[PDB]
């Protein structure tokens, strides 16, 4: 299959570089942005197969960024992109809030190639590495 | 004590990943985008120390993308970002067209890690790699 086009969103530069490097080495075409504000702007510009969205970010958090994307998708009329929460905060009540905000799934930090590969396959049908 | 923040722009995924990888290994915080259109929008949004701009891209080429950035900097009233052409197409007349378009300098493909560090030091005063 063709390489998946993936967006990674994280306010922690080390966390962002880690997920971006794992996905790029698995053969994905990766865009990486440092904020929810950037996530909205780049999802308007580019068509991604899937978005990895950090939850805790200042100003606009992951849930607010996903709501912004869902509002723009409905108003602009664009096929919805799968949004996967990728966070250190994934308790039962936090999971519920993420799905309520319009996210599709969640992974817990720290990430690994196996978790990324399986979630991309589940939601896009595209394989990695 | 933050590392240099660098933008790379290239419509060829393999070319883009190569320059992105070399700059990341040198210890820069690197953003990589696939078009001139993307270059304009991300330069409005984020503060880069320097941009590496591919020339040949469909719709908006690197020269048109540099002019777009320079027009936005002037109207918005923002400190200009250095823009370095990173291209396979560097004939005498092409080099002159790049400078005419508002690009500061050029490097020829295939790129090398030493030239990249030098260009960053020249245009930003920031060091990389062992001297970061
Ligand atoms: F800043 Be996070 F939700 F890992
Ligand atoms: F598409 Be280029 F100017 F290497
Ligand atoms: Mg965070
Ligand atoms: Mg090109």
């Amino acid at each position: 299959g063709r390489p998946p086009r993936l967006l990674c969103v994280d306010d922690n530069p080390a966390n962002l570089l880690l997920v971006q490097t794992l996905l790029s080495d698995l053969g994905a075409q990766v865009t990486a942005v440092d904020s929810g504000y950037a996530a909205l702007e780049v999802v308007q510009r580019e068509r991604f197969d899937l978005v990895f969205m950090d939850v805790q970010m200042p100003g606009m958090d992951g849930r607010q960024a996903t709501e912004a994307i869902r509002r723009w998708e409905a108003e602009r009329e664009v096929s919805p992109v799968p949004v996967i929460a990728l966070t250190a905060h994934a308790l039962s009540n936090e999971k519920r809030a993420l799905l309520q905000a319009g996210m599709d799934d969640y992974l817990t930090k720290p990430i690994d190639e196996q978790q990324l590969a399986q979630v991309v396959l589940k939601w896009t049908g595209l394989s990695l590495g």
